[PDB]
């Protein structure tokens, strides 16, 4: 019907057609029985002693056929209450939130089994038990120790004391140890191998305990935290495998590059702290969001290095002391100049090279500057979205 | 090497940066001019400031143009540098200035760019 | 040298910067932590990257922290 309905919101008068309301009949206004309570027969209107500003959006939702936009002037908490009041339903509410920037967290899978729940709770919620918290500290301590130890392995006071520290020979034990960072022995003579094994024992332990106490074993490698947990132990076991499969000086020498690579991979254990850091996590989400801008920054920079490193090269090419050997060589200069680090290990000497130089700087200052706003945002979002 | 720009036909981003510059030219312009005023001025004082030293790294005023820029853009290679208390006071300023000069266009660009960008993607 | 901070009793600005830090500690904190993660990580790769050169300027990983 086109019969006209007057809704009085705390004195503010609204009118619509009954067929506009009838459109959604699960709602307060759309259901005769539900709105009956608010009807004033003396004035032929439904009266609501309720917030005024919110209403148009509520009425427009009917007139628009579904559009529920919160007025700019209305607080999200007051509006959502009004929505609840008028019984617009869970669908409208969800869309509204989503559009309002709130993502459903859904629900977390549960073990059911008493044991897993018992365990899973102190391995992923420090909250769950005072003991659960204790474990957390230990995990942080072990991570920090594994880092300090990995670093100390490179200190000359330690690496530099060996059977051929004075150029004398290479010993296979000395050679492997040097590459690996520690001496892999059953004897467990080397302290570094001890600490590393201890640390990796724990790390291995966490990973295992989580893999068997988790509700789902399907959404396990999807989680980045578990990936990190694995990456944190992969180097150790792979090194063992590699050394025992090439227990000869020539053989080792033939796989040394890989061993070296895993050694470097060990530093990723740093990211294990992200399970205990909100901030790390916030920066985590912040990057993932920004990838596209974070991407362009790289590409723009690329264009600028190739271009600038290219002009400076030729600009200095006829000088007998060009610090720029080839164009790909000057790639280094370009970056260092554009990021304004400016070591000085390379530098144009010519009026031509210097004009490029100047620009190359001023450009990098502006290129680099672009993503900044983006990140502040995504980050400033995910941050105030927790803390 | 301009063949690099052929990629702009396949890059939205390149295009977005493309439009972003064209818009900003006026600010992008001033940045250059301000910088110019600042190089001539600063490279000029540092020169005289070090002129009486027997090891001035600044030969002429136009020579120190290089120093000025590198200092104002805070790159600071170090291939040239004041040795004198006078030259160093100029130096300090020259830096702090370039930090603020350079800083100005930034807002402009974020805008034009942030425009043309969200005007596609 | 901390006597320098005695000027803060006569400087509004010093005071304003004073309050400004105290507020920001949490962000001021993360900046430090992030930086830490980044130094250990980066100083670590550069070390190994130059380890086989006979003129590595990076002696140890903690050295390259600088
Ligand atoms: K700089
Ligand atoms: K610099
Ligand atoms: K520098």
């Amino acid at each position: 019907s086109s019969e006209r309905v007057v809704i009085n919101i705390s004195g503010l008068r609204f009118e619509t057609q009954l067929k506009t309301l009838a459109q959604f009949p699960e709602t307060l206004l759309g259901d005769p029985k539900k709105r009956m309570r608010y009807f004033d027969p003396l004035r032929n209107e439904y009266f609501f002693d309720r917030n005024r500003p919110s209403f148009d959006a509520i009425l427009y939702y009917y007139q628009s056929g579904g559009r529920l936009r919160r007025p700019v002037n209305v607080p999200l908490d007051i509006f959502s209450e009004e929505i609840r009041f008028y019984e617009l339903g869970e669908e409208a509410m969800e869309m509204f939130r989503e559009d309002e920037g709130y993502i459903k967290e859904e629900e977390r899978p549960l073990p059911e089994n008493e044991f897993q729940r018992q365990v899973w709770l102190l391995f992923e919620y420090p909250e769950s038990s005072g003991p659960a918290r204790i474990i957390a500290i230990v995990s942080v301590m072990v991570i920090l120790i594994s880092i300090v130890s990995f670093c100390l392995e490179t200190l000359p006071i330690f690496r530099d004391e060996n059977e051929d520290m004075h150029g004398g020979g290479v010993t296979f034990h000395t050679y492997s140890q040097s590459t690996i960072g520690y001496q892999q022995s059953t004897s467990f003579t080397d302290p570094f191998f001890i600490v590393e094994t201890l640390c990796i024992i724990w790390f291995s332990f966490e990973f295992l305990v989580r893999f068997f106490a988790c509700p789902s074993k399907a959404g396990f490698f999807t989680n980045i935290m578990n990936i990190i947990d694995i990456v944190a132990i992969i180097p150790y076991y792979v090194t063992i495998f590699l050394t025992e499969s090439n227990k000869s000086v020539l053989q080792f020498q033939n796989v040394r590059r890989v061993v070296q690579i895993f050694r470097i991979m060990r530093i990723l254990r740093i990211f294990k702290l992200s399970r205990h850091s909100k901030g790390l996590q916030i920066l985590g989400q912040t990057l993932k969001a920004s990838m596209r801008e974070l991407g362009l920054l790289i590409f723009f920079l690329f264009i600028g290095v190739i271009l600038f490193s290219s002009a400076v090269y030729f600009a200095e090419a006829d000088e007998r002391d060009s610090q720029f050997p080839s164009i790909p060589d000057a790639f280094w200069w370009a970056v260092v100049s554009m990021t304004t680090v400016g070591y000085g290990d390379m530098v144009p000497t010519t009026i031509g090279g210097k004009i490029v130089g100047s620009l190359c700087a001023i450009a990098g200052v502006l290129t680099i500057a672009l993503p900044v706003p983006v990140i502040w945002s995504n980050f400033n979002y995910f941050y105030h979205r927790e803390t």
